[PDB]
């Protein structure tokens, strides 16, 4: 209600519902997400408000939050795709290594700029990946996590998906670093090139154990403290580490460096997002343009 003309329902957002809008006024088109529950803490609104001046080319504006009556809306400019569907649409095919270079690439620009400005993400996942016409990826819902502590669910009882949780939040961790965000990424660039996830868990102890079937079951050699997290048992199983080589067939070393920095399991090792811009993978990177079907 007031200067918005609902165009259509876009989903069963990760905070609310969300709806294709247009702005009477302005005659833009706009993503608008309703948030839930009965109550909505004035600390979110703040926080949240900040995020308003949180902008980058590789980041989703977030136009205005709306606080009413029991209800908090977010207003966010409008791209037309994600790339979950643009990767199931590309999965006959597989997306072109130029563009995945280009997607991660962007990403990571999107991801320096925001942990420069201590702004997490914590759930990178490709549905809030967004894509455009002109071969642009955008990262969607940057602090959103933050400004409620933790997520959850969504609001119609939906399955969470783990896929993409860095193991330090499985164990436990209770303070989430910047390291996270790079670890989701690392999921989604390996994803992008065997077209299939990397660790589909489904549950948190299956999506621990398919990390673990991959990448070795960690120690205090790989990963120093990890004996004394939170959900650390030392009955879990022992697995070995598998070659990246098995795990992203057939990304060149070049790739596969980067990933294995992404996916290093103490977070003080695992790559930041700007040393990863550095990394010799990006040497060749260009911007192509994506097919896109709307
Ligand atoms: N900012 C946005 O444009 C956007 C926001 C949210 N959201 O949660 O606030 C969601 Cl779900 C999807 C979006 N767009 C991608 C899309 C658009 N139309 C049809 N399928 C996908």
């Amino acid at each position: 209600m007031e200067n918005f003309q609902k165009v259509e329902k876009i989903g069963e957002g990760t905070y609310g519902v969300v709806y294709k809008a247009r702005n009477k006024l302005t005659g833009e088109v706009v993503a608008l997400k309703k948030i839930r529950t009965e109550g909505v803490p004035s600390t979110a609104i703040r926080e949240i408000s900040l995020l308003k001046e949180l902008n980058h080319p590789n980041i989703v504006k977030l136009l205005d939050v709306i606080h009413t009556e029991n209800k908090l809306y977010l207003v966010f400019e409008f791209l037309h795709q994600d790339l979950k569907k643009f990767m199931d649409a590309s999965a006959l095919t597989g997306i072109p290594l130029p563009l995945i270079k280009s997607y991660l690439f962007q990403l990571l620009q999107g991801l320096a700029f925001c942990h420069s400005h201590r702004v997490l993400h914590r759930d990178l996942k490709p549905q809030n990946l967004l894509i455009n016409t002109e071969g642009a990826i955008k990262l969607a819902d940057f602090g959103l996590a933050r400004a409620f502590g933790v997520p959850v669910r969504t609001y119609t009882h939906e399955v969470v998906t783990l896929w993409y949780r860095a193991p330090e939040i499985l164990l436990g961790c209770k303070y989430y670093s910047t390291a996270v965000d790079i670890w989701s990424l690392g999921c989604i660039f390996a994803e992008m090139v065997t077209r299939r996830a990397l660790f589909p868990g489904d549950s948190e102890i299956d999506q621990l154990f398919r990390i673990f079937r991959t990448l070795g079951t960690p120690d205090e050699v790989v990963w120093p403290g990890v004996t004394s997290m939170p959900d650390y048992k030392p009955s879990f199983p022992k697995w070995a580490r598998q070659d990246f080589s098995k795990v992203v067939p057939p990304l060149d070393e070049d790739g596969r460096s980067l990933l294995s920095q992404m996916l290093h399991y103490d977070p003080n090792k695992r790559i930041s997002a700007k040393a990863a811009l550095a990394h010799p993978f990006f040497q060749d990177v260009t911007k192509p343009v994506p097919h896109l079907r709307l």
